[PDB]
C-alpha cells in the first residue's frame, strides 16, 4: 500500500502530548527531565498508532538511549501479535525522525524557541543523519535555488535582497550565538542585515524563514545535523530553501569527545556508509521520499508557535502540521478541556 | 462487546468540512444558493465516503426519493460496504449517526455575506435527535450560565440571570436574534431590558456556538430557527459545556412551514406518526446530543464570528475550521493553507 | 502656519467617542438615534480641539440639520478672541468632512460594517460633494492608475488580475446590493470574480481594497458622493486607487426628489459651481489639499476594524487613523477603563 | 493642568526612539543601540509644547550628555515660553526615561527590549538613584493581597487564590542572576512555572497586568529606575507593584570599588532618602495626580511586537497609558516611507 493519509492528522496528538508533558518543566532547571517526559509521551502516543515505523533520528544508538533510539520499532503494526489488525496501508514501512524536546535548555530556563517535533517518510525517505554538526542555509520559497550554501553570506544576502524584493537592511538573519559563528556574524552585520542571535533551537529558526510574517528571512551557520533533516522535511513540503553540509573538522567546531580529529571522524563517517563527507545536500535529498510529513508543537513560546499554557480548567497548545500528501500546512490551536471550564477563551 | 468510535475520526472530519467549505466558497456572491448548497453537499459526501466508518445520515437534505445526496437514512463511509468486515476494524465498524448541514446559510453564500459554514455532528447510532423539518425555539448561553438561564423564562428574566452569571450589566450583553417577523415582540423585549442586539438574516448555528467563547462579544441566542440546525448546535454546546435548550414549534400562528392549509392539528399528526410523543417537550443539549461520543466540525464559508471565511489566492486556498470532540475533550481551531500550486509566498496568517 | 501635526493624533479621540456613543444603540432598531448621538459626540469632541475648522461635508444645510451642518465652524480656534489663546499652526483654516455614523441602518440592526469617520485638509483641500450619487472604483495601490472607472467591469477585472498577480477567480469585488447594480453584478459574475453584496457602508468597502489581508480587491458601482470623498481621503494617503464620477440621472438612480429630472439636477449642480457634472476624479483630485488626515473607528465589527465592545469595567474600540503629514496608517486599539477593572484582557 | 494632548504625543516619542534603536538589532553594539534611542527620544521630546524636567534618565550632567538628571526638555522650557505656550503646556512636569531598555537584548537581537517613558506633574515620580530594587509585580486581581515582604511561597498561594488557578497554572518571571538562586529554587519548590530573563524586567512587570500574556508575577531584584517606570504603568492599570531599594553589596553589587553597605547609606542620606529600607507602594513610586506611560517594542516581546523593516516602510507597536483619559492604548503603526505598493493589514 501507501503511507496512510490519516497519519498526517494523527501526528497532531503526538507532538501535542509530548509538548504538554515537557512544558510542565518550564523554568524548573531540569533539561534532562524536560527531555525525558517528552520522549516518553511521544513514544507512548506513537505506539498507539496503526503504523509500522522505524526511528532513524532519535535519542541515540540502541545502547545509549532506552527510548526512541535509532532502529527502534514504533507502532501497533510493528508487533507480530497485532499485525493481523492492521490494513495494508498501515503495514507500509515508514521511517521516523523525532526530536521530542528541541531546546532542552530553553525549556529548563523557560526561554522562547522550543518545540516537540517529528518528521515521517516511507522507508529510506529521510536522511539518517549522524550526530555531527551541520552547516545550514535556510531561506523562503522565493529564494529557493537562488541562494546557495557555498556562496558567501554577503552574496546570499544580496540574492535574498533581489528575491524578497527588499533591502539588505530590511532582512533579518538568525544565527546561533556560538564562538564558531564570530566571523560569520560580523560578515552579516557589515553587509547591513539585522540579526537574531539564538541560544538554542535552530529548527524553529530554519522553518520561520518559510512564512512571510515572521520577520525572519534566513538561517545561516552551523547547528546539529539530525535537526537539519527534520527542518528540511518541513521546507521540502513548503517549497522552502534548505541546504546542509556535514561538518567533521574539530577545528571549525568540536563535538567535545576526547578523540578528537578530522581523520578520526572521517573514519567513523566512512564506516557509517557516508561516501562523500563534504557532500552538500539540498532539501529534497535530506527528505527524499515520496511522502513527507512534519509535525511540531510549541513547548515555550516561539516564532511559529505559541507555547503551552496552563489555566484553570485546561491547557492550550499550538502545532504546525505539514503533509506533502495533502499538500497542506495546518496550524492547530487546541484547547484541551480538562475539567469542565466555566470560561472558554476564543484565543 | 462493541467497537468504540475511532479516535481518528475526530481529526478526519477536519478534511470533511474543509473540502465542503472550499467547494461552496467558489460560489460566494454568485447569487446561486442551490449551487452553493449542492457543491458543498457533494464535496462533504465524497470526503465522508473515503473515511473508514459506518455512518447513517439522520439529519440532512431530505428523504430518500426526494433529496439525491445526504438524504435521511443514507449510508456513508467505506465500512458501509457489504465486504466491510474484511477491510475495517471494530472501531471503524461502529455504527454512527451523522447530522450534516454542508451549507448552513445558503443565501449568505449566494450574496457574499457573513456567517455561513459547512457543518456536521456525529455520535453513536441513536446518539443524535433525528429532528423533523420543523421550527425550534432556542436558548443558547455560555458555560457560566449553563443550567441557570432557562428557555421557559422570559427574555427579561434570562437577561437578569445572564447579567449575574457573566458578571456584567445587561447593557454589557449582546443577544443574537434572527431578523424575522415572528420575533418582533421578542426583539422589543430584549431592547426594553437594555441589552444590545445583533439581528441576523440567516445562519443561527454560528450564533448559538459563539456564546460559548469569551471574545465573541455574543452572549446569548434567543428565538426560533430550524430544528435540525438546533441539534447540530447542541452537539457543539454539549462538548463545550455551553447552555443550549430547544423546543419544537409546530404552530402556524407563531410560525408557518409554507405547507398549504397548514394547521397545528395537522402538524401534530405528522409529529405523532414520527414517534414524537411530546411535541411540547423541552430538550437540553445533553438530550439533543445524548450519545456516548459526540463530534462536531465546522468550517467557515464566508467570514463569521468563530471562523474566517474561505480565501483564494495565488498558489492556494486558506480555511479555518472549528472541530470539537467529547472523546478527546478538545476544541480545535484549524488554520489550513492548502498549497495548490507551489506558492512562492506563504503568509503566516 | 501649517496644519498642527498634533491634530493627526487628536482625531483618534474624536472617532472613538463618536463610535462609543453610537454603539450603545446597536440592534436597538433606531437608525436616527444611532446617527444623532454619533453626530453630537463627534461635534462635542471636535469643539474641544485647538483647531479652526469648517464643515464642508456633513449632515445637511443650516436651518435643516442642527449639528455639523455645511459651513458650521468647529474648534476652539474659530472663536472671536482666538489669536489670544491659539498658536499659528492651530489657527490654520481647515476643511472637515464628517460621517459620524456611516451605516446608520447597520447600527440599528447590529450588522457589520458601520463606523464613525472624518477627513481633514487645509481649506479647499476636500471636494465639497453635493448630496448626489457617485459611481466609484476602488482598488489596491499595485493597481493604481492601471484600472479605470471608464473601463468595463470585465476589462478592469483583467487588469486587476495582472496587477495583483492572481486569477480573476482569486479576486473579490464588493458591490452594493441595489437594483441599480443588477447588470454590473451579472457582469462581474460572468467574468469569474467572487462578490460580496453589502446592504450599506461602501466607505469600509473602498478602503479595505488598500490593505492585503482583507480578501477584498475592488469596489465597483454607485454609492453616495460624500462618502466617496471621505474614502478618497484615506485612499490618497495609502496610495490606493479611487476614482469617482457624480451621477445625477434619475433613469440610472433616484435621490427620492419629487418630479426629479436629470436636467433639473444639472441646474442644481451648475448652481453650486460644478462646471462638468460628468467629470471623473481620481482621489488626489477629490482630496487635493497639501495635508490630508483621515480617522475612523468601528461601531459594529467590520473588515478593517473591530466593533465597540462593552464589558465589565470598560469599553474597547479599534480605530484607523491615517496622515499624509506623518505618512502613517495607525491602528489604535483602546481599552477605556471605566471602573478600575479587576481583569484587563491583552486583546 | 497637564495637557490632555501630551498623552497622545508621547506615541511619537517612543516610536521614533524605538525605530532608531531597532536599526541596530543584532549588530552587537549595545552602546550604539542605546545612544541613538536616547537622541531620537530627546529630539522628539524637544518638539513638544511641554515644560519637562528629567528626574530619571541617563546619568548626571557631568556623566551623561543627553537626558541627564535635571535636564530641561520641551519647547515650554524656553525663556520666552509665556509668549507661545498656553497655561496647560506650561505646567511643570517630571519625566522618567529609558530610551533603550535592554541595550544588550537589542545588540544580540533578543526579545524583551523597549523604548519607554513615564510622566507626572513635578514631584509626581520617585527620582530613584541608580541602585537595585527588590520588586513584586502582580495582576490587578492580586493588588493588595500579595505583599513584597511575604515569601515567594506565601505570595504564590495568595496569587493562586486571587487568580483562581493552581500554582502549577502560574508563571513567574525572574531575572537570570546569581542573586536569585535561592529565590528561583523556592518558586520551583512551590510548583509554579518560571520564565528566566537575561535582561528587561520592565516588560516583565507590566505583562502581569494583562490576561493573555501567561505571566502572573515578577519577583526579584532589578534596577530601581526601571522599577519606577514600571510602577507608573501599573498604577494606571490597577496592577500591583511594590519596590524596595537594595543597597548592600553582600546581596548584589553595583561595582563601586569601595562599595560598602555603610558607603551606600551615606550616599542615600545625602540624596534626601530618609529610610533606605522603606517599602514603596505603586501609588508612592508614581504619586502624581496625573500619570502617563509610553512604550514601544524594539525587539519582539510579550506586550509589544518588535520594529519591523520591510519594502516601503516600517511597523511598530506601542502601549500608551494615561490616568488622565483612563485609557490603555495599543498602537500599531505602519510608517509609510516610500509609497509601498503593498500594505499588510497586520
Ligand atoms: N508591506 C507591509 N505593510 C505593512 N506591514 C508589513 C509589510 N511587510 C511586512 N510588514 C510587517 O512586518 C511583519 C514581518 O514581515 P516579513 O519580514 O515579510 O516577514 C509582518 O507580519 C507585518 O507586521
Ligand atoms: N476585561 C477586559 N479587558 C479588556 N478588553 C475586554 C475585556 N473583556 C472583554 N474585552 C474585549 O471585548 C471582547 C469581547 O468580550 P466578550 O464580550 O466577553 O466576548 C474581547 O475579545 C476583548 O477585545
Ligand atoms: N500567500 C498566501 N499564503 C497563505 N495565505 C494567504 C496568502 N495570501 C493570502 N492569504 C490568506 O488570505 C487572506 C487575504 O488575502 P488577500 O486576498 O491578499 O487580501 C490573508 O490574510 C491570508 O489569510
Ligand atoms: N479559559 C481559557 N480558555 C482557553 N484558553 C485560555 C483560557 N485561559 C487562558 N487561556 C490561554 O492562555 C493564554 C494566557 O492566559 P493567562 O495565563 O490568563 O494570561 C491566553 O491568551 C489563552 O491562549
Ligand atoms: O549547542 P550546539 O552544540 O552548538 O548545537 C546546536 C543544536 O542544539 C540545539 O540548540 C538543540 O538543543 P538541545 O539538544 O539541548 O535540545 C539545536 O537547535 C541545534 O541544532
Ligand atoms: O429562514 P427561516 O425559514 O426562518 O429558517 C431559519 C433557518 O435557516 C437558516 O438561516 C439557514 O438557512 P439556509 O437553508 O438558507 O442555509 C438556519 O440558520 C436557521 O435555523
Ligand atoms: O442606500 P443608498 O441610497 O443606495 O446609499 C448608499 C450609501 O449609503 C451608505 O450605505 C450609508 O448609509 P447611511 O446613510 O444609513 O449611513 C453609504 O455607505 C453608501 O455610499
Ligand atoms: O543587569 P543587572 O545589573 O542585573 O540589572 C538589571 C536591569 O537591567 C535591565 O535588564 C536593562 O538592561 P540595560 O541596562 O542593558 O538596558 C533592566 O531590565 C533591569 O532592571
Ligand atoms: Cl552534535
Ligand atoms: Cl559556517
Ligand atoms: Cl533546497
Ligand atoms: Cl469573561
Ligand atoms: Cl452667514
Ligand atoms: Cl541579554
Ligand atoms: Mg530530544
Ligand atoms: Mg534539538
Ligand atoms: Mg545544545
Ligand atoms: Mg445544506
Ligand atoms: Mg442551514
Ligand atoms: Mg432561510
Ligand atoms: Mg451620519
Ligand atoms: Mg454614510
Ligand atoms: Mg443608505
Ligand atoms: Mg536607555
Ligand atoms: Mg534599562
Ligand atoms: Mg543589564
Amino acid at each position: 500500500g501507501s503511507v496512510d493519509s490519516t497519519l498526517g492528522l494523527e501526528i497532531i496528538e503526538v507532538v501535542e502530548q509530548a509538548a504538554i508533558a515537557s512544558a510542565k518543566w518550564m523554568g524548573k532547571g531540569e533539561k534532562n527531565t524536560a527531555d525525558q517526559v517528552a520522549v516518553e509521551a511521544m513514544r507512548e502516543r506513537m505506539n498507539k498508532i496503526h503504523m509500522r515505523g522505524r526511528i532513524v533520528i532519535g535519542e541515540g544508538e540502541r545502547d545509549d538511549a532506552p527510548m526512541l533510539y535509532i532502529g527502534e520499532e514504533v507502532g501497533i503494526c510493528t508487533r507480530e501479535d497485532a499485525k493481523s489488525f492492521c490494513n495494508p496501508d498501515e503495514l507500509v514501512e515508514i521511517d521516523i525522525a523525532v526530536d521530542p524536546c528541541e531546546g532542552t535548555n530553553l525549556v529548563a530556563y523557560g526561554q522562547n524557541g522550543s518545540m516537540a517535533v517529528l518528521a515521517i517518510s516511507e522507508k529510506g525517505g529521510l536522511f539518517a543523519a549522524p550526530d555531527f554538526y551541520m552547516k545550514k542555509l535556510a531561506a523562503p520559497p522565493a529564494a529557493k535555488g537562488h541562494v546557495d550554501i557555498d556562496k558567501s553570506a554577503t552574496e546570499n544576502l544580496k540574492i535574498l535582497s533581489d528575491c524578497l524584493n527588499r533591502s539588505i537592511e530590511e532582512l533579518v538573519v538568525v544565527v546561533m550565538d556560538r564562538p564558531r559563528h564570530k566571523e560569520l556574524i560580523q560578515e552579516i552585520r557589515n553587509a547591513g542585515a539585522r540579526v537574531r542571535l539564538i541560544s538554542d533551537g535552530d529548527v524553529s529558526a530554519a522553518i520561520s524563514c518559510a512564512f512571510s510574517g515572521t520577520n525572519i528571512h534566513a538561517l545561516m551557520g552551523i547547528g546539529a545535523a539530525p535537526e537539519g533533516v527534520i527542518s528540511a522535511a518541513a521546507m521540502r513540503c513548503l517549497g522552502g530553501h534548505f541546504q546542509g553540509q556535514l561538518i567533521y573538522d574539530p577545528e571549525v567546531v568540536k563535538t567535545g569527545l576526547i578523540g578528537e580529529s578530522r581523520e578520526g571522524n572521517l573514519e567513523r563517517l566512512a564506516s557509517m556508509g557516508i561516501k562523500n563527507p563534504d557532500q552538500v545536500y539540498n532539501c529534497e535529498e535530506l527528505a527524499c521520499g515520496e511522502t513527507v510529513l512534519f509535525a511540531a508543537c510549541g513547548i515555550t513560546p516561539g516564532t511559529l508557535m505559541e507555547g503551552v499554557r496552563f489555566f484553570h480548567g485546561g491547557v492550550r497548545t499550538q502545532s504546525l502540521v505539514i503533509s506533502s500528501q495533502s499538500s497542506t500546512a495546518r496550524f492547530v490551536d487546541t484547547v484541551h478541556m480538562k475539567e469542565s471550564p466555566k470560561v472558554i477563551q476564543l484565543h
